């Protein structure tokens, strides 16, 4: 028998081990779905997404104890008692000052998880978490630096309710845990949580994809984006495909340990595109596009810096401020200029701002469209924070066409009869 039929575990030369299919996959299909062999909600959504499954819903059922823990039923409640079981008692006990991140509350529940389970559970049918990759001979010394911080957390946290391994076994876990992690993301691509599908860890990396991964709950679905032929290996995508090939790989390295030779790494094809700059009497000098591609990547960090000292308010002008400045020499459809109207436009979303948020969606869907390939999740999502804008906004003509425009592309790597398209009809009609 088959462990997961049509697929098989290989040996991919320079890449490890592998996944590959046996049998033709045509766009859209399902090649395998993997339950969470561990997951954890974020603290942003407690209170509106079920701590277990991960369910959206009004009137979930709180725990009793520290009330903190919210639930769709007292089955999720049940299932997710082994886990919260750690937290409870000390939520309690500390009030905002029990606030371990949310890579320390992943790896606490694997910790439980491989205590209670020794042997493969069905989320390992081709992959086991024991088997992970860890890169612990390419660690720097920054990363072994915070590594160690996320144990000194660990044991902070969870001493009193967890029995630990030693010292060598928690840091080639957490080591395992960067190079194999997931985050699971709604409709909208907004961030629900951290989670753990090893099977699905199985599948390499490509530029050029051909499936994507998308969650019903909890639960990982791997469907294809192009056509898969037998003995094909099976490519998912590790990191946001907007970017310079530069950018990718200097992501790909600092946290999988690897450059990416795939045909648009080695052919760079589209980066003259997303490096976009605009014709002007000059025109811009190549030192000077390299400056501001400096100035750009720098401002993404300026950003990310600025949320802990800065109000939504203020982090809208730094947006605004790099918009201005980057435009004497980038396009409107530059990558850089994209990165920081698509944070205005989350930041608009969060200070209630339709219009402005809508502005800025109606910048970024034609470039987003270029950039990002046929079926992609971000111009789904983009395509629907747009028509959910419109509809709000009580413009149904709009907002229908852009709703239409996300099922399209839901239904390949979702799957037709995804809850997700369900609610989106359901919007269409009332
Ligand atoms: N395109 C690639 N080229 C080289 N190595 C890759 C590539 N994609 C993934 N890898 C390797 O696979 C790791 C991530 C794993 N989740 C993938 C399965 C891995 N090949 C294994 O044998 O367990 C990365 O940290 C790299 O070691
Ligand atoms: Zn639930
Ligand atoms: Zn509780
Ligand atoms: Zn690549």
């Amino acid at each position: 028998a088959e462990a997961r039929g049509g697929l098989e575990r290989f040996c991919s030369a320079g890449k490890g081990r592998g996944l590959r299919a046996l049998r033709p996959f045509h766009v859209g299909d399902l090649l395998f779905s993997c339950p969470a062999y561990a997951c954890v909600l974020t603290v942003g959504e407690r209170g509106h997404h079920c701590e277990c499954c991960f369910a959206r819903k009004e009137g979930l059922s709180k725990c009793g104890r520290c009330k903190q823990a919210f639930y769709c039923d007292v089955e999720c409640q049940k299932e997710d008692w082994p886990l919260h079981k750690l937290e409870c008692s000390s939520m309690v006990v500390l009030g905002e000052n029990w606030n371990p991140s949310e890579t320390v509350r992943l790896t606490a529940r694997i910790l439980a998880k491989q205590k209670i389970h020794p042997e493969r559970t069905p989320s390992e049918k081709l992959l086991a978490v024991r088997e992970f990759e860890s890169h612990l001979d390419k660690l720097d010394n920054e990363k072994k630096d915070l590594i160690q911080s996320d144990i000194a957390a660990l044991h902070q946290f969870y001493s009193k309710y967890l029995e630990f391994p030693d010292h060598s076994s928690l840091v080639v876990l957490f080591a395992q845990v960067n190079c194999n992690g997931f985050t699971i993301e709604d409709e909208e691509l907004s961030h629900l949580g951290s989670a753990i599908f090893p099977d699905v860890a199985l599948m390499n990396h490509s530029c050029c994809p051909n499936v994507i991964v998308t969650y019903k709950g909890t639960l990982a679905e791997v469907r294809a984006v192009q056509e898969i032929h037998p003995g094909d290996e099976v490519f998912t995508s590790y990191i946001d495909l907007l970017y310079p090939t530069e950018d990718r790989n200097d992501r790909l390295r600092d946290s999988y340990f690897f450059t990416c030779e795939c045909r648009e790494c080695t052919t760079k094809d589209k980066d003259k595109a997303k490096v976009e700059v605009r014709k002007l009497s000059s025109p811009p000098q190549a030192e000077a596009i390299r400056d501001m591609v400096r100035y750009a990547r720098n401002v993404i960090e300026e950003f990310r810096r600025a949320k802990h000292y800065k109000s939504p308010s203020e982090l809208l002008e730094i947006c605004e401020l790099s918009q201005e400045k980057m435009s004497s020499v980038f396009e409107d459809s530059n990558v850089y200029m994209l990165h920081m109207m698509y944070q205005a436009m989350g930041v608009c979303l969060y200070m209630q701002d339709w219009e402005g948020a809508l502005k800025y969606g109606q910048k970024i869907i034609k470039p987003y469209s270029k950039h990002y390939p046929v079926y992609s999740l971000n111009v789904a999502s983009m395509w629907l924070k747009l028509g959910r804008l419109y509809m709000g906004l009580e413009n149904k003509a709009a907002g229908e066409k852009a709703l239409k425009k996300a099922i399209a592309i839901m239904e390949v790597a979702h799957g037709k009869d995804h809850p997700y398209i369900s609610e989106i009809k359901q919007e269409i009609e009332s």
